[PDB]
């Protein structure tokens, strides 16, 4: 159970993130094998077609966008300032090929509510697809956050430790119609199995 001081550091961090603006995206840009019309039938949450958003340049609501999201596996975001380090980085690792790096898509997810979206009034839930990283993967990451100093995850209780769920985001959903997530899941359930190839870094 969490304590008093515990409960206070979760406020703490969902207000981080709603605070968050202007930060970069270190994340792998990927080929998946579905297309927007697979999802033809699936109504999307768009938080740039929704009203009663309270501050749209939060990163905690600005890529709620329905389906129209770039394929990528993002390794980790961090700040504006570390973007000297994360270029550095993308030096360091020249003859790093990164084409060579596969996932596998493993199954599908929908991620829970962020409280940090719900708060400045979205109500999406991301439709993600889980990967399986290999080791050059999970390697590649570990020695980025050595090098480019980031916010360490906190998806859960503050007291947890992260498990990093490496994934490519589908789309979003609302929250409150549960046969349109249903449907959107089975939907996706179909690609499972399939390799993702990596194409570069994200720009
Ligand atoms: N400059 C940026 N700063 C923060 N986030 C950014 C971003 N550009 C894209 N995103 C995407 O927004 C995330 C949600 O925070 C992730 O999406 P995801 O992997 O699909 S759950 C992330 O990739
Ligand atoms: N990597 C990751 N992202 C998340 N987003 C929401 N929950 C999680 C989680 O457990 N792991």
């Amino acid at each position: 159970s969490a304590t008093t001081i515990q409960k206070e550091l979760e406020n703490i961090v969902v207000k981080e993130r709603q605070n968050k603006k202007d930060t970069i995206l270190m994340g792998l840009k990927v080929e998946v094998p579905w297309n927007y019309c697979d999802w033809a039938s699936i109504s999307f949450y768009d938080v740039r077609l929704e009203s009663g958003i309270l501050d749209m340049e939060s990163i905690a609501v600005k890529y709620m966008t329905g389906c129209d999201i770039p394929p990528h596996v993002t390794l980790g975001i961090t700040n504006k300032d570390q973007e000297a380090n994360f270029q550095r980085f993308k030096e360091l690792t020249r003859n790093i090929d990164l084409t060579s790096l596969s996932f596998t898509c493993k199954e599908v997810i929908c991620f829970p509510q962020s409280r940090a979206s719900k708060e400045l009034g979205a109500n999406g839930r991301a439709v993600v697809m889980k990967l399986e990283a290999s080791d050059d993967v999970k390697a590649l990451r570990n020695v980025l956050f050595n090098v480019v100093p980031t916010p360490r995850d906190i998806f859960g209780p503050v007291l947890s430790d992260p498990v990093w769920c490496p994934h490519v985001t589908i789309g979003y959903v609302r929250a409150d119609d549960e046969d349109n997530k249903n449907s959107f899941i089975e939907l996706a359930e179909a690609f499972r199995g399939s390799k993702i190839k990596v194409i570069g870094w994200c720009e």
